[PDB]
This record gives structure tokens, C-alpha cells and sequence, in this order.
């Protein structure tokens, strides 16, 4: 399968775009105006210099990769690619609007895939009638670097759409993991309530930012702190997360924290506007 | 603080009693039976032989730790002490028992610590006459190499207590973290519900084992997944932590899945018994 479109060219859709483009596939970002198109692959470009200076990949394997991408606001652009990843917009009225265009203008066996954290795949597959060949196929920031998708089979996803994704993705070199769609999938489900958490031995006064974040590295060898991981993935996100964790079951289990919804509020959302649970 | 008794020869109080030794402290390790005591320092020695042929340390160093260190049988011996760590068993009756005997045996400037990983360090200053000089001082398996102690002050632990405390734990290398008690302090507060949630998950069918664990281990970059995190913490012990927080906190977010109170049941703890979520 050559031909992978891409929409949305933000963090995580231009992410994705390089992983394919860097295993071989060609890619098409689109997106809703120029500007962003262009920004995006802009950020690709400055990915791979960073690539080429660390000697990881050589100036003919760059120059290549760039080669096998191309950017677009139409839509129609996808009336040949084999896959598409939808990493736009976390809003559900607006992915049924684009499954239901791409259902329209794609090769007939052309398999629909979302990047969603939260939404349901089958609620999308519905807008479509193609419910058979629309799947969740969820990257990890960094795309390039992180080998996990988790592969979110909707109510009506096929077994044959579900192997085709799995083989797609062993062909780029991430390992891909079947999750029935449920709230949260597998990691988010875990990932950030355990930062919910550490926002609210924050607010109860059990421990200052800097000690929490170190019981876990050193405590727990994890690669960093929840805080600073929060920092990183953005509170804007986590607090996203967390709302659709509770709104979806309906279990206060999953409620965020009055902290965690004030930063957000403050625009603290992290590394990203430069402050959250530390500054910099 | 030059002479530290740790009550308990397990498998955590060697530890802790191989991390005071290996950084200058006189120690002295008790349990209830010079057999108990032996097995600890038999424990010792072989961790001190791998540093030796790992060149991590000399064979002379060695040497001077083990002549550093001392077991009995006999409460009294801490009399002398300027600290004490207990690591013997989990149970708020008995550790109310010791710390008031060791309140009894100790001059009046022995700090009393409790390796516990949930009960209260309130309670159990309770039943002393000291407790200002009562606090816990919660290492993690293998002591000798895990460098992050929670440092949990009690209701009544003075500063000075706590600065002590805080002192010697940079003296022997470790990151000291300062914890206002509450249920589960940081670390297990915040890891054992990600090992409940991966036992929804895996009750939920969202996902299967080795899936869950992937997903964490490439999506998270955990060193471990969280189900077999659980196999060597013992199943047996996440449960317990998990009610504790549940009973302290009367919050149905900390209640543990029906799935692991069933494995439990079953005698699945794990490593420690062949069988927990995995196979051994
Ligand atoms: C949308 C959703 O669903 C919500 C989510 O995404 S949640 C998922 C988000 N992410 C996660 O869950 C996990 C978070 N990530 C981590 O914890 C990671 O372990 C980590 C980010 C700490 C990795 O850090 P690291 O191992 O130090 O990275 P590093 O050694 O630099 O390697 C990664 C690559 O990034 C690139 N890189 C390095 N520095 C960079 C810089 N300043 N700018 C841009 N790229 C850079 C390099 O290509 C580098 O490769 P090499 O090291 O081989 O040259």
C-alpha cells in the first residue's frame, strides 16, 4: 500500500506523515488552508536536518523522504491513496463530516483510519458505508520515535481491515497492539489519570512538583515525572482526556482535578506556551 | 547518625541494612530467629560478591562493609542506636507493639522509622512517647540500588526529626522526598492504580496481556507493563495497597477490579508463586 493522505499537519499529523514518507510510502497533508500545509512539512523538513546532523540518516535519504510528500486543502487530493489517517479535530460532528467526504472520493478499498485519543471509531465508521474499512490507527508523540499504535477496532471493523492496518503498520516499523474500542484505549486510559493523580497530591498538599515527579523516576524508573510528562503531552490534552474518560463511562473514577482544570484555564498548558506545572 | 538498628531480616530489611553499611554506618540487623538472621546476612554477602566481580567495588570494600555489620536476636541492642528502621510485617496492631518497646529500649534521641508502604505513621506514633521522633522512611526493592526514599512526616514529626532524616538519607546516596502522610503517599498512590486499571482493561476485554503490557512499555516508555509489575510486586500486596486507599479514603475511584480480588483468591500472586497474570 504506496499511497497513505494525512489530514491535519499539527504536531501529530505531520508526525505521522514522516513516519510513513521515512518507510518507503508516499503522503499527501492536507489541511484547511496553505498556511498550515506549509508550516507542518516546514516542521518536517526541520525534523529531518535534525536527523541528518546526528547522523542517523544521510542528506540523499532526506532529500528523498521530502520528495514523497506534497501538501493540499482539497480533499479530492485523496481520490488515490490506499490509507488515510484522520489527525485533525477532536470533534465529532466534524469527523463525521470528513469520513463521510472521504467515503465519497476514495478507491473503494481504501481503509479510513482515525488518530483520535478519546472519540469512537464506531460512531465515525456510522457516518460512512464503508463502517467495515474505518479503524483507529493511534500514534504517539513523537510519531517518528514512539513504535506503539494502538489499532482501535469500531463495533463494525473487519477482520481483514484490522490485519491489513496491523501489516502496514509492521511495515513501517512500529508494533502494533489490538484494543477493542473503549474509552481511552489502552494507554491514555492508564497514562493520564495516573498524571490526574499527581495533580491531586499536588493540591492536597502531599508534596511539592519537584518530589512527586522524582518519587517516579527514582521511585519507579520511569522516564520522567507525571508533571513534567503532563508538561510535555500538554494539560490541554490530559484535561481533554480526562473529561471524555468520565463523560464516556460515566464514573467519577476518571473526574479531573480542580488543579488540573485551573492551569488549563490559566492557558499553563506546558512546554508548548511555556509554562505549566513548571516554567521555562 | 552513625548506628542504625533495622528491625527485620527479609528480603527488604537486608537491603536496607546492605544501603546504610555500604556508606559508613555501623548497623545492626534483628529478627525473631537467629536463622532468620543468618539467611539476611547470607543475603548480603552474595549482592556484596556480585559488586566484586562487576568491579563496582573492591573485595576489600567488602570486607569493611560486612565488619560494619551485626545481627541478634535481642530488641535491646538498639538501645544505643540513633535510628531505627522497621521492616518486619505490615500490621498496625504489632507495629504499634514495636514501636512502643522501642520506645521503652532506645535513648531519648533515637529517631523510629517505618519502612511501611501504606499504614499510617500517625497511628503508630501513637503509641509512643515520642512522637516527634517518629516518621517513615520508605525505601523500594532492592534497597541498595533504588535511590528515591519517601520521606512520610506524621502529624507530630518535628522538623528537626524530619531534617535528620532528610540528612542521612543523602549521606548514603539516596534522593530523600518529603511526604505530608496520606493514603498511599506518592509512589504506590499513584503505580498501583495504573496496575488496577491495566486489570480493568484486561477484565474489560478491551485488550489482552501482552497487549497491555506493549502498549505501556512502547507507547509510555515504561520499563515494565503494568501486569507484570504487578506479577513481581505480588498480586496479594497490590490488592491490599488498593483497599487501603480505597478504606482510608472511602473514594469508589481506588476500588479494585472484581479480576484481581478473584487471582488472589486463586493463589496467583505472581512470581513469588509461580502464577500471576503470567506463567512461570
Ligand atoms: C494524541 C494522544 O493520543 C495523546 C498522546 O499522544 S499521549 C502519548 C504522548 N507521549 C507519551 O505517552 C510518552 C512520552 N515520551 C517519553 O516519555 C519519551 O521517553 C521521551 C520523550 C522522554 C524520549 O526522550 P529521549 O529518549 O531522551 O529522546 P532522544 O534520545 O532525543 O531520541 C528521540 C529522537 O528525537 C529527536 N530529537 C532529539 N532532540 C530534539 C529536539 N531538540 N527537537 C526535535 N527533535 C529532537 C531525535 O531524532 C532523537 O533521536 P536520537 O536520540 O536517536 O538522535
Amino acid at each position: 500500500m504506496k499511497k497513505v493522505f494525512v489530514l491535519g499537519a499539527g504536531t501529530m499529523g505531520a508526525g505521522i506523515v514522516q513516519a510513513f514518507a521515512a518507510k518507503g510510502c508516499e503522503v499527501i497533508v492536507r489541511d484547511i488552508k496553505e498556511e498550515f500545509v506549509d508550516r507542518g512539512i516546514a516542521t518536517i523538513t526541520k525534523s529531518l536536518s535534525k536527523l541528518v546532523a546526528k547522523e542517523k540518516i544521510t542528506e540523499a535519504d532526506k532529500e528523498e523522504i521530502l520528495s514523497r510528500i506534497s501538501g493540499t486543502t482539497d480533499m479530492k487530493l485523496a481520490a488515490d491513496c490506499d490509507l488515510v489517517v484522520e489527525a485533525a479535530i477532536e470533534n465529532m460532528k466534524i469527523k463525521k463530516e470528513i469520513f463521510a467526504e472521504l467515503d465519497g472520493i476514495c478507491k473503494p478499498e481504501t481503509i479510513l483510519a482515525s488518530n483520535t485519543s478519546s472519540l469512537s471509531i464506531t460512531e465515525v465508521a456510522s457516518a460512512t458505508k464503508r463502517a467495515d474499512k474505518v479503524i483507529g490507527m493511534h500514534f504517539f508523540n513523537p510519531a517518528p520515535v514512539m513504535k506503539l499504535v494502538e489499532v482501535i477496532r469500531g463495533a463494525a471493523t473487519s477482520q481483514e481491515t484490522f490485519d491489513a492496518v496491523k501489516e502496514m503498520s509492521e511495515s513501517i516499523g512500529k508494533t502494533p497492539v489490538e484494543v477493542a474500542e473503549a474509552p481511552g484505549f489502552v494507554v491514555n486510559r492508564i497514562l493520564i489519570p495516573m498524571i490526574n493523580e499527581a495533580t491531586f497530591i499536588l493540591q492536597e498538599g502531599v508534596a511539592k512538583e519537584e518530589d512527586i515527579d522524582a518519587a517516579m523516576k527514582l521511585g519507579a524508573n520511569h522516564p520522567m515525572g507525571p508533571l513534567a510528562l503532563g508538561d510535555l503531552i500538554g494539560l490541554d490534552v490530559c484535561l481533554a482526556i480526562m473529561d471524555v474518560l468520565y463523560n464516556e463511562t460515566g464514573d467519577t473514577k476518571y473526574r479531573a482535578s480542580s488543579l488540573l482544570r485551573k492551569y488549563v484555564r490559566a492557558g499553563w498548558l506546558g512546554r508548548k506556551t511555556g509554562k505549566g506545572f513548571y516554567d521555562y
